[PDB]
């Protein structure tokens, strides 16, 4: 059981001790700034650069409010896959958690089953997560 982060800064970069685990659960405690910008991102990702992002999952409060997921590889960006639903509110607490699986993430957000998203890449691979954008974090915890 690997320590919380607690009240990291955004943007923030961790390393998730052992890489990602089938099973393994991060959960993503914070607050969506009120007047800070509109999108936050979490990212899944092999090493600090960036370049290569297993999952990125994207809220936008544009356009009438959506997440993006989508993967990044050697630094390109993959075809998105867009929920049109966004659940969550500016100024307002969230629980975010993220279950890995087999075949895919399992999304929920404040205890509701938000979104599955399909690996793209092999999920062992990933060994840091990645926080940046319009939110203020209380902790990431894990397992
Ligand atoms: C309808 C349609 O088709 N529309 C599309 C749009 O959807 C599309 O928009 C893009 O969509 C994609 C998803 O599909 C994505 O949402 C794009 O957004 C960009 O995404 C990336 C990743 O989240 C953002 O870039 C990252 O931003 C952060 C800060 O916010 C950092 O700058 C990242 O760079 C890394 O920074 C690290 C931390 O500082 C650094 O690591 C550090 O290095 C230090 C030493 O130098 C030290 O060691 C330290 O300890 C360590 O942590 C990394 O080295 C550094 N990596 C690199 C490569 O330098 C950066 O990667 C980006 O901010 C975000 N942009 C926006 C606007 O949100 C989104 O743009 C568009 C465009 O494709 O196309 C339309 O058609």
């Amino acid at each position: 059981s690997q320590a919380p982060y607690l009240s990291p800064a955004v943007p923030f970069s961790g390393t998730i001790q052992g890489g990602l685990q089938d099973g393994l659960q991060i959960t993503v405690n914070g607050t969506v700034l009120s007047s800070s910008g509109t999108r936050f991102a979490v990212n899944f990702q092999t090493g600090f650069s960036g370049n290569d992002i297993a999952f990125h999952f994207n809220p936008r409060f544009e356009d009438g409010g959506y997440v993006v997921c989508n993967t990044r590889q050697n630094g390109s960006w993959g075809p998105e896959e867009r929920k049109t639903h966004m659940p969550f509110q500016k100024g307002m607490p969230f629980d975010l958690c993220f279950l890995v699986q087999s075949s895919d993430f399992k999304v929920m957000v404040n205890g509701i089953l938000f979104v599955q998203y399909f690996h793209r890449v092999p999920f062992h691979r990933v060994d840091t997560i990645s926080v940046n954008g319009s939110v203020q974090l209380s902790y990431i915890s894990f397992q």
